C-alpha cells in the first residue's frame, strides 16, 4: 500500500523545459520534480470513495481545489478545518469549496491553526457515515492520510523546502482522524 | 520474537492542541507535594520529543525552521556532551531571530548551514542515529563496528518553540520505521551538500 515521504526542493524545476483535470504531467528524469509531487497528492484526493475531511492552514492551489470539487461531484463527503485568519481570506480557495457546500470550522483563537493533514476514507469516519445513510455495505476503500509540512499554496508547492508523508498506516491514519472528529466537535461553525 | 521488539519501538503521533494546558492546576497541585489524565498534556508531547533525543548514541541531524525553545536546546547540548554529533540545516532569514537558538548552538561548536535564496527552509524534522548518517560516521572515523543504536525521525508541522510562542494546534510523528527514517536522512544529507555555511 501507499507509503512514502514527498519531498519539495530546490531541485523541484530543474525539468521545467519538459513541462512547459490538473495537473498533467509528462515524465521526466528529475526525481525531484515537484509537479510530480503534486500529481501523487492530487491521485490520492482522485480515489477517494466516501470522505475527505481536510485541516489546513493555508489553501490556494487551483489544482487542488479542482480535485476536491471533483470529489465532490463523485459524492464524497468534504468537511475542512481551518485558521480563522487565513480561512477566507485573498486567495483562498475555501471561500470556494465553502460556496459549494461544504462545512468549513475554524477555532476562537489567537493561536495558530497549524495541524496540516488530510484524511482520506478514514476508517471511522467511513462507519459514520454508513450509519447516517443507514446502509450495511460500502464499497471497498481503506485509510489514507497526507501530512507534513506542507501548505498547498505557490510557495509551499513550488519554491520552499518541505515535506509530506502519504500513508496508509493504520495507527497513523486513525489517530489523525480521531483528532480531526474532535477538533470538528470542538471548533466553531462559520 | 525479533520482529514483535522491532514493532514495539516508537510509532505514534505527538498531537498538540487547545487542551494542551487544562492540566495546569493538576501539575500545580502535584508540584506542591507530574503524572496528570490529560490525554493531550503540553508537558508530556515534549517529554516524549526529548526522550528521543536523550537516547540519541552517534548523530542527530535537524532541519529546522524556527528553533527558539531553551528545553529542546538543552537537550541538544547535552547530547552534544555525550558525543553526539549535531548538524543543523535551518531558514535563512528565521537564523538571525533573537529568540533563535542557533545562534547560541553554533557557539558551542555545532555546524550550522542555511539556504541563499528568498524561499523558506520550511522542513521540520530530526534523524536520531540515522543508518546512512552511522555507517559514514564509522567510516570517516576508521572504525570497524559501532555501539547497538537505531533510527529515529521526528517530523511534522510542530516547530520547537519557547512556552511562550506555543499553545498552537501542530503535530509530529515519532517514528523508527525504516522506510522514513531512511529517506529523510536522505534528503537531510543532500541538503547539507547543496547548502552554504553563517
Ligand atoms: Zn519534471
Ligand atoms: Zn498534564
Amino acid at each position: 500500500r501507499v507509503h512514502e515521504v514527498i519531498i519539495f526542493n530546490e531541485l523541484g524545476e530543474i525539468c521545467a523545459a519538459v513541462h512547459m483535470q490538473k495537473p498533467q504531467v509528462s515524465p521526466c528524469c528529475n526525481t525531484h520534480c515537484s509537479l510530480r509531487n503534486v500529481a501523487k497528492i492530487v491521485e490520492q484526493i482522485d480515489r477517494a470513495v466516501y470522505s475527505i475531511d481536510l485541516a489546513i492552514y493555508t489553501f490556494t492551489s487551483l489544482f487542488l481545489a479542482d480535485s476536491i470539487k471533483r470529489a465532490l461531484q463523485r459524492g464524497v463527503i468534504i468537511r475542512i478545518i481551518s485558521d480563522g485568519e487565513m480561512v477566507y481570506s485573498k486567495g483562498s480557495q475555501i471561500s470556494m469549496l465553502a460556496q459549494l457546500g461544504v462545512p468549513v470550522r475554524v477555532p476562537i483563537t489567537t493561536n495558530l491553526m497549524h495541524n496540516k493533514f488530510c484524511i482520506i476514507d478514514g476508517f471511522e469516519r467511513v462507519e459514520e457515515i454508513r450509519l447516517l445513510r443507514k446502509l450495511k455495505f460500502m464499497r471497498p476503500c481503506y485509510s489514507i492520510v497526507i501530512s507534513g509540512s506542507v501548505n498547498w499554496t505557490a510557495l509551499g508547492l513550488g519554491g520552499n523546502w518541505e515535506n509530506c508523508i502519504i500513508t496508509a498506516d493504520d495507527k497513523l491514519t486513525a489517530t489523525f482522524q480521531a483528532e480531526f472528529q474532535r477538533m470538528w466537535r470542538a471548533f466553531a461553525k462559520t
